[PDB]
């Protein structure tokens, strides 16, 4: 298995410098009609579920003969700020669209529309019908990895075989998924990673799609990425600290989590503040 | 006028048998994806309404030369538990429509969404005019009973003649409000019936037009009821106790009732709990 | 004793206000509330048949229907009751300062569970919830009720640390009356310069009298009840109504909303007042 | 500029008469399906805003050689009580359509539709562009009045020239408002006129358009106004008080203000409480 | 008396800080703040103007107007006035602990229908909703204002269980302050180590030197008002501005929302304070 | 001194007890609560790891780190990290009265600004937000880490009207504990009926041994860790899982729903509780 380049130095922007990147990053949020976020494992490591390509990440300890550490179960894990601040970015209408790359299912069970979100890689409290291809979020992890069968049967009125959704090292990305993940990224005039090192094709070069057309590309990250050529932007600092200051300057709170809870489709959005003139 | 039977004995299920018919119930409803629910009178004793067929319902005292006893007027009652968990599986989408012969005025009272409600016996708040057929939900009972002129006239911009919509004996049932009962009943795939008797025509009989096409029947009632042997589960308790139990067990919360409003349509769902893993 | 024991007169015929006098007579109660420096309510079962609880003396109250060789219907249990309107009522009431204290004659429990503060609430006589260790005195307000009535062994023990026997609370005809909650009652009637009473008969010694203490020194006292009750001629007002009806109206007449019930919970202390509506001028 | 009549001495209605107006006012609001709203400076004065032609008005002061006095800056303006209980109205179905002549802001500011409103004189917080048509509501205001340039430019992915809304004394009502404005008043069965003088064509006329094919006009103001002839309903009294009076008897709750929120669109009306008996 | 009376400097003119300045001067009133263990509050005309009730010597001021031969406006009765921003960023900075005193000149009411805690509050000139028992000194605090000026017979009687003569709070011209108000207003000046004043012109004794009494003993003194103030020269920082955008700004700073409005509320006594934010460092 | 120091037992295997066994052990913790009158909780840095920051002793932990020549990873800052919903049980625990104490060996400044009242905690080894004035001793809590370890100078000067130099709270490896911290946590632990220990390996003397206090006169200790403890064999009940499972749990069992977090809040002073869900009967 490819699994890149994997325990990377950390880069730490200093705090005034920090300060100026968000501010920005507001600026571009303000002006931009349609704004798509791309998640990958670092906007879950604050809550206690290690990445893959970080310093502890689950690649990285593997290649040193070391474990990933765990600080939650899949299912007592919280979403963290930045997942929240993606519920409310959604609801006022200021997020176009959600790409990510997690199995660790937060994202849904955070409230966020899925008719608004691409999980490229699966998610591992949903299984599928084989037959009438019919989801069942789950209340806990399915149990299998790779698309295989769980034990369980479809309920629809069909008794068809339900399979994990979690693809494998050589399993396609769902085409659903991909082409909305795929569209939503060519139509943004903004596109902004959060925790990802873009580092997997096809879903670390979707934001890359965003560019074409005059798109601009912002990378929040800890480590260097892939594309750190081709950002407008790259801010080096914890997605929480970064997602709560853009929160503040945007004049939006943070909405509490009220545990696990399933919404399927987006709402027309709420109100947001009015505007700052720029420039 | 045919009154059926009335004051049979009432049967309580012991408690380990009933808090495990409770979670059979929770199963069919995680597992079914139309759930209708058929209410009568049971489900209102608890706020003060007598029943008409109970130990101390009208027609039983009737027979016996009593009267029945209000404990509320229908003005000041308030929705019961039972009223607002309906509300709350309607609001997140687990309860697809609302079979009533209930003219006490409660469920729309409760806040629950009127184009999924089949008042089948009418409404003693709504007054409708002869002419356009436009409804009024009044703030007290209109003040006549059998399809008569109340006094008020139409003030759609008409001046048509308003009257009661509550049926006498002979007065044939809504068609709309029937045809839309009917078509909710043969589609759904599971039917709970609430605190009624079933002993009327046609309201209890539609919940059996679920068994055909191989839907799911459950009966909640203290009394044997007309079709007892047609039901998967008869559960022999308080409405309101066995429908605490079941939101506990589905995870919801009974929503707080801010007094008496009046909600025409219906919105998309709100978020739910993820389902368990089942067998 | 218990078989032979007076049940008072039973199943007296209900009385409506027209709704124009009810109109006025909540009115006045609203007029009682403002003018009242010190307001205590007396509470009965009639005040909880709104949620399913039969009452003892109405048309279809325990004892009424025993007289005729019927039975009572309850359309709940003790434990899957929900306090009403008027209970509520009486939490908001005492949450803004405008009721002193709360002396009822219930076992049902559903006092405590609405929320009210257990240090000004006198249960008379008992309380179905609520066993008490006969070693410490300690209370346990359980979430069922505790078994065995007349203040009998529960089976359970004492979890101070005690051990002791654990009895309900619920007295029998020939028990006495808890000291505390009857002299906690007793001071708090004396001191009230309007007493209101809801949904009692005021038929039983000496419960039904503490009442009357508020007329000593020039106390005003309110009946509300749908049947007569041994001191309707002590009232300097009677409203035969609905409770639930008269408290709904004396609320929005205040400029209070009747609060939300969470489920049951245990409040052992009462807070500072919440602020309340200024007052009308009364001239 | 024709300023018209400023300065009319104030009316008060005593008490027992205005109580009894807005019992009226309140009966109309029941009796009518279709009800539009016309407000004018008067409904800002309490917020420190003052009117035109008032006792203190900008004209009024100005014909005295005096200064206009404002308590409070456009920013730091809050809504008063009469703007959110248009916002509650709106939200329970009970108002169609708002049409203001105010630029101060705060009817958008206050979280009121934007597509449920017609700002016929413009919106001091509002720019736009001059080619797209793209309108921005800022969280100041833009800077020019009388359709300038404000320095910025459009955003839309275009760079075209922003300008402000704010009409000057020869500029023509903007179509689109003014013909919306005009369908909802020509459509309404109750046009309620709320601290407008109404001397200005063609927005002072708007109310009497509800008069052809029967509809009934409420005038709220402390001055005579144009049409006084022509109301079915004239209340001289603060709108504060007429409104906080006649949302009490509709049994609506006044909505807190959450800080200056932009809502595009309307949502499907909330719950509202059951009408009384009328007649 | 009346007639004669001096109403001191009227219709002064306004001053506007530029934006910059008047940033960095509530940057430096956040600062103090969080610097004080003792924070006073002097509020006075100036911050009800912004709910439509004309000030005294503002340029639309009641006494200035009439110096001209004109009327001042309301633009609302006393009864249907609203709490401004600045009224409700009061009640919040109470209720977490980071006012100690608020002391008002204002007839208004509004402090105490905001929900202000009124032992926290001194009414220098008293209240138009609140009369008082000639008696027994029992203050009520009604719904309307009472209906009379100058601490005369409103016509109503007390209702402590007493029929005393209830009277007005409001001081005419040579009508000494409440003694009590002023007691506790000078105690809580003296012992301030920031006074905060707002929206008054400071002309009246003693009521605008009580601020003065903090710069005693190293106290500080913030001045925020749109004119002069009889003390401009003892202020340790002076802001000119709208006194709700000052307040909404140093809210901001202060990481505190402005609570809303539930309409017309009478707190008596303050709660512990609410939890608040951490403090910055400062240095 | 610091690079000798004793650092205990680092990096021993994790222990979790199956679902059933895991599901049983909370229901009896849950039982415990409920039969108890006193009950202290002990924290340490396992209770914070599921928000990002490592712990000392766990297999990623500092000392376990530095041993293998490795360093601990943060997912977090200190200032952004935001308490778990263990912090936030314990929160809700302390507002209905269920736990008495809370005894914390954490520096992390989690608990305080998690809103818990700072007169029931005791942090034994001070928190990284809080600086104290050497000559007046008051403590400031800050919204940053103060800059200092070891009970240094920070820069700033105290503000209470002293000019007193601030100083950090984080003790070194041979500084004495905070004597007031250390009484408060000694006497609510000898008085407590259960102890509960969350997330501490109970290796630090004398932290470690508090919870030991509440065996003598009969105390239940329940010790919950992924790791074996240092006093594993005196406890009545071991639960080896995730603190925050076990705690949701719990509360559940409880009736009690974890608050929402507001974001950092310093509440000084404990309420009286709230109310709370009745009691199930036990036998
Ligand atoms: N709090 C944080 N704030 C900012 N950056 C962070 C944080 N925590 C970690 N990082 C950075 O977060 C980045 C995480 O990058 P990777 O670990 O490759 O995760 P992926 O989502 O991109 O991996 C995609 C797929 O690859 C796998 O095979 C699976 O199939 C995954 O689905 C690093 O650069 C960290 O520095
Ligand atoms: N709390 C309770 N929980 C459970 N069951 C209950 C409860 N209270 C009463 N019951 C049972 O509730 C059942 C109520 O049955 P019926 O009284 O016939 O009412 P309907 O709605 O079916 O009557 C339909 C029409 O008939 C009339 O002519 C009118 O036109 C009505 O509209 C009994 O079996 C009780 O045991
Ligand atoms: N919804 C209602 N609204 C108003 N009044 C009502 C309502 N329902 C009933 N009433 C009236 O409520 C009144 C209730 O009177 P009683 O039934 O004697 O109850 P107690 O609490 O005074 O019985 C005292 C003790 O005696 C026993 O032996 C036990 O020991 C009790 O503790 C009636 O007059 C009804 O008209
Ligand atoms: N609180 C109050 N309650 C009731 N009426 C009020 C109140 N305050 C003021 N009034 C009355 O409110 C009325 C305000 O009338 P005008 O001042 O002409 O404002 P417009 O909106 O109609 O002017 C329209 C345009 O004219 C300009 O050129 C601009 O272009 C404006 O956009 C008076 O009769 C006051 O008595
Ligand atoms: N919105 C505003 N923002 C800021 N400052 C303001 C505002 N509006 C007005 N001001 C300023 O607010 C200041 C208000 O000063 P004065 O009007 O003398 O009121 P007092 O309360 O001190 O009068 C004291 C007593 O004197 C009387 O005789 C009664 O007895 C009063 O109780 C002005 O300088 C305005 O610039
Ligand atoms: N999420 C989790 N759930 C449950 N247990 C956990 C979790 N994460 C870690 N643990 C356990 O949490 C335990 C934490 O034990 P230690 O790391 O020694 O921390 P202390 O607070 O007791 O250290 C005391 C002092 O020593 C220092 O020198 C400083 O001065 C400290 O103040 C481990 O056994 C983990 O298994
Ligand atoms: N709202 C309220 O407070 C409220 C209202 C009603 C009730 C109520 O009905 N509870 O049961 C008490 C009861 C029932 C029957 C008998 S008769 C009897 C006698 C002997 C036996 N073995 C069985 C029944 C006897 C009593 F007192 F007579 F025993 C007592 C309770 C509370
Ligand atoms: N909600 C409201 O009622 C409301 C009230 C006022 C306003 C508002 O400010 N609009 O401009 C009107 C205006 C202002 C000043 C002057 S005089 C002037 C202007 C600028 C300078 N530099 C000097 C004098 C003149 C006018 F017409 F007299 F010129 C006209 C908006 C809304
Ligand atoms: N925010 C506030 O606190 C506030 C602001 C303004 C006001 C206010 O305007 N209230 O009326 C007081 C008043 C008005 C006119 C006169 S002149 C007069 C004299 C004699 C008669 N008969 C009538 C009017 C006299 C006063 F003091 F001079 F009498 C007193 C009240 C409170
Ligand atoms: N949840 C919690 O409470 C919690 C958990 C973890 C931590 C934590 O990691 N904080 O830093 C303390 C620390 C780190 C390294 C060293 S080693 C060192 C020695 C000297 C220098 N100059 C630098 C590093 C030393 C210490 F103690 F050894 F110094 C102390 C803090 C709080
Ligand atoms: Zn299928
Ligand atoms: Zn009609
Ligand atoms: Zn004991
Ligand atoms: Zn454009
Ligand atoms: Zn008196
Ligand atoms: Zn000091």
């Amino acid at each position: 298995a490819d699994k890149g380049k994997c325990g990377l130095p950390e880069i730490f922007d200093p705090p005034e410098e920090l300060e100026r990147k968000v501010w920005e990053l507001a600026r571009l949020v303000w002006q931009s009609s349609s704004v798509v976020f791309h998640t990958g494992a670092g906007i879950s490591t604050a809550s206690g579920i290690p990445d893959f390509r970080g310093p502890h990440g689950v690649w990285t300890m593997e290649e040193r003969g070391l474990a990933p550490k765990f600080d939650t179960t899949f299912e007592s894990a919280r979403p963290t700020q930045t997942h929240m601040a993606l519920v409310q970015l959604e609801r006022v209408g200021l997020l176009r669209f959600l790409v990510s790359q997690n199995v660790d299912g937060l994202h849904v069970r955070s409230g966020f529309p899925r008719d608004k979100l691409a999980e490229l890689h699966g998610n591992m409290f949903v299984e599928e019908c084989a037959k009438c291809k019919t989801q069942y979020v789950r209340d806990t992890v399915v149990g299998t990895m790779g698309l295989k069968a769980t034990g369980r049967l479809c309920t629809v009125a069909c008794r068809g075989e339900l399979r994990d959704t979690i693809l494998d090292w050589e399993d396609s990305l769902p085409d659903r998924d991909l082409a909305l993940a795929d569209e939503a990224s060519r139509n943004a005039d903004l596109s902004i990673t959060l925790g990802t090192s873009l580092q997997i094709r096809p879903s670390g070069n979707l934001p890359l799609a965003t560019k074409r057309r005059g798109g601009r590309l912002v990378i929040v990250n800890l480590q260097p990425t892939k594309h750190d050529r081709h950002a407008d932007l790259r801010i080096h600092g914890y997605v929480d600290e970064v997602m709560t200051r853009l929160m503040k300057h945007l004049g939006l709170e943070i909405p509490a989590w009220d545990g696990p809870r399933v919404l399927e489709r987006a709402l027309p959005p709420l109100p947001r503040p009015p505007t700052p003139k720029l420039e």
